[PDB]
């Protein structure tokens, strides 16, 4: 099976990537070269070093992401002006046009888009959450299944293990066929 | 681990007493005893038959729970008429309920999970606010809440399998299951 | 135009029997009988003693109520035993008084509008459910359904409730945060 | 008192431009050159030709609104990457930013700010909500009052929904409302 994972170098991606490495070949997009080399020390493990907003809003596509024709499982762990540009590009707009080029191929493998979730802040993780809604009706009829994980503060978010979001993605995926899983809220003990 | 979930002999019952008595002594109330003598071949399984209605509101308490000093997780899977019938079974009961147990939950520092026509709206919204309000009250008491708003019966016993299973830094507070379309 | 409005000697029900008196006769519901006599002093305005638990709930209905031909506008402003007084009076007593007045209201193509700690959580939220369930089933019948959310002096409260019933031929305002 | 309305030449624009005019000297942005000359026929508006993206968020500020020192009432009313940039720049960016530009104007009046609200539509409705509920927060202390009129499945109704939330009461606040056809 195929998976392909953004933000793979963060501290969740690097947990999602090990977790999914046991059952399919996983694509992992990162920004942090010694975790991609040390990734890529993981049995079908394929390092793609990018520069994501870049590639998938300014290129048209991850030129090795091209030759997919099934995805199982895609998951998103990737002044003021330019922080809200920053922000809703990589928050917002990368999952939802990465999902959209991979999108004949997730038909195609009924897969599973899984999102990751100051007034900036507020606004972005709000628009992700409808863009999750959405799109998750627009393709529910393709086979597609769309889940959003969604960590927050209880006390801050960082407190939450890594590794209980990878779980938390695996639980997702290996629901049964009658069911979707479109939300866990995650928070710290 | 010690167990408490109600509805025990539904559907959604049967499976979470299945599930959580790999690891819980289970006490599962609920109203069918040929499922519940069935329930009770299970290592562990405490059944007790139980009209929790009336028991849990004019009793004042499930007779077989009141000498438990520990309860790590506990379950809630159980016209004027048919609104007390909903309202009294969907939120009374297990708020009810949860305070009778509380000195037990506390010193567990133990769960809480509650499984969520006009009628139907109003008691799910209902059981909705009691979760996140009851979770307001006992966070600082080291008790946690969670709700799961749901369908195939294993896949909620799933969800509250990966909802107990989570780590010692990390809580799931709810689950939205939703049929494939 | 008629006008229905429960709690209406409560601050809230004073005001908005008030305002809704301007071009309503209004049926005000209370157990004060004191505000009731001092209510009653208003042109248009025709008080009600009730204990509406016991009528709406127990005996499936308010006698003075039972024989308007419509109601343009109805307003709900009205331990186990807090559990039970309290899910009683905010969440089942709107629900029976309004399914009561179903036919009424159907006529007037009328409005319903409804005033919404573990207790007052759950219930808040058990009458944001009925309401907006309420507005799905009866949509297709001409009824309007609008909630005014009050998280403040009574006059705002009625002042809001104005400002839904006087929305546009093309407009419903289906709900009204309101916060001090 | 002042207002600053965006998208005043738009159908919602004219009519809250209008209903303000009543009480207010309304700058009113916008594109249209016919309808704000239109509009400059209704006296107390001074209307203010403007490509509102390219100047809020390029530029750094409207120029004719950078002499206000007290402003009472901002209203803002104005399936390729290019549409995503499109609508969230001009639904979600220039909100955020015309507001925190007129910040200190907005202060001194103790003003009230109003925001009115296919994955897109959805995307940038939900990120509007977020932004004015975050805004909301930031500002409680300092004296501004923040709504949001919610439209969902007559231009005139929303300038009446506006109305009816600058003329709250002094103890009252109306954060939102929710309209419908």
């Amino acid at each position: 099976k195929i998976a392909v994972v953004t933000g793979a170098t963060g501290g969740m991606g690097i947990e999602i990537v090990k977790d999914l490495s046991r059952d399919h070949i996983v694509y992992a997009l990162g920004r942090n070269p010694e975790h991609l080399a040390a990734l890529a020390e993981i049995e079908g493990v394929e390092p793609i070093e990018s520069d994501i907003v870049k590639e998938v809003l300014e290129e048209g596509g991850v030129d090795k992401l091209k030759n997919l024709d099934h995805v199982d499982t895609l998951v998103h762990a990737a002044g003021s002006v330019a922080e809200w540009h920053a922000h809703l590009d990589l928050n917002v707009i990368v999952p939802a046009e990465l999902s959209r080029q991979l999108l004949p191929a997730l038909r195609a493998a009924s897969g599973c888009v899984i999102y990751i979730n100051n007034t900036i802040y507020a606004a972005s993780k709000h628009a992700l959450r409808g863009l999750a809604d959405a799109f998750r009706k627009e393709e529910a009829n393709n086979g597609i299944r769309v889940s959003t994980v969604s960590p927050g503060p209880t006390r801050p978010e960082i407190y939450i293990e890594p590794k209980e979001i990878a779980n938390a993605i695996r639980f997702v995926i290996d629901a049964g066929e009658t069911t979707q899983i479109t939300n866990v809220d995650v928070r710290p003990r």
